[PDB]
């Protein structure tokens, strides 16, 4: 339920066959504790919400991604639909998480 992606041409392929879905993007780094904190809940709302598409981007792995995205914070959550940004905000924060996903889906 989660799509782990490594590379950019991957992001640009989910953005696109999302349809008109919104898009949620977790972006993390390995030395990130908050992003070890939250990466179950992450998953627990991709089978939650079966009609939002999840992305799971590793900072390291897609720098690209990362840096087109403008990411600073770690965890950074950005929202997409039909490939625009819709949303963003930074940490590890659940309720939050979830809270916006629901306004945006």
């Amino acid at each position: 339920m989660v799509k782990q992606i490594e590379s950019k041409t991957a992001f640009q392929e989910a953005l696109d066959a999302a349809g008109d879905k919104l898009v949620v993007v977790d972006f993390s780094a390995t030395w990130c504790g908050p992003c070890k904190m939250i990466k179950p809940f992450f998953h627990s709302l991709s089978e939650k919400y079966s009609n939002v598409i999840f992305l799971e981007v590793d900072v390291d792995d897609c720098q690209d991604v990362a840096s087109e995205c403008e990411v600073k914070s770690m965890p950074t959550f950005q929202f997409f639909k039909k490939g625009q940004k819709v949303g963003e905000f930074s940490g590890a924060n659940k309720e939050k998480l979830e809270a916006t996903i629901n306004e945006l889906v």
